[PDB]
């Protein structure tokens, strides 16, 4: 007992469903010692070593200890054929090296559907009106949505953290907040929901306007 423990996360789901973007598998290292700060990390590709993991310069915790991270940059491909990524971390302080593996959830990709509805007639009272998105019957969880006006970023949205559904899938919800007056004045509200099972994993949503 005692000595280091790794944690292995898995890449964003927004950079996963991007073949535009960088997906990223991340080792973190905790409980390095302060005499032995020096760690060796080894990465497999479903059991074969690969090379170009970037190692971050490691960092001094409150708590008297080093952390420390690698990064490996994976596939767009690989990674949602479910390939399988490993992290080996040797430390002096550790007998022999610890493994951790991840890859995305097993099972049956499910395409969601997406609902979008105007504000509540009981909503509809309030100086800010809510534009609401929802999301059901995806599998997996990994899902990025986002909003736009008039094709402009917009900001000031909340997105409930995927619920399991009694079949399996995944549901949740995306509430956008406005003035009343941009809802009334008749600009247009989109919902952007990108899941690996919707086609080019752009999932297609009706615009809200007035
Ligand atoms: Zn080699
Ligand atoms: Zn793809
Ligand atoms: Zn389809």
């Amino acid at each position: 007992l005692g000595g280091p423990s790794v944690f292995l996360f898995p890449p964003k789901p927004k950079d996963t469903l991007m073949i535009s973007r960088t997906p990223e598998v991340t080792c973190v290292v905790v409980d390095v010692s302060q005499e032995d700060p020096e760690v060796q990390f080894n990465w497999y590709v479903d059991g074969v070593e690969v090379h170009n993991a970037k190692t971050k310069p490691r960092e001094e915790q409150f708590n008297s200890t080093y952390r420390v991270v690698s990064v490996l940059t994976v596939l767009h491909q690989d990674w949602l054929n479910g390939k399988e990524y490993k992290c080996k971390v040797s430390n002096k302080g550790l007998p022999s090296s610890i493994e951790k593996t991840i890859s995305k959830a097993k099972g049956q990709p499910r395409e969601p559907q997406v609902y979008t509805f105007p504000p509540s007639q009981e909503e509809m009272t309030k100086n800010q009106v809510s534009l609401r998105c929802l999301v059901k019957g995806f599998y997996p969880s990994d899902i990025a949505v986002e909003w736009e006006s008039n094709g402009q970023p917009e900001n000031n949205y909340k997105t409930t953290k995927p619920v399991l559904d009694s079949d399996g899938s995944f549901r949740l919800e995306s509430r956008l907040t406005v003035d009343k007056s941009r809802w009334q004045e008749g600009n247009v509200f989109s919902c952007s929901v990108m899941h690996e099972a919707c086609s080019w994993h752009l999932c297609k949503s009706l615009s809200l306007s007035l």
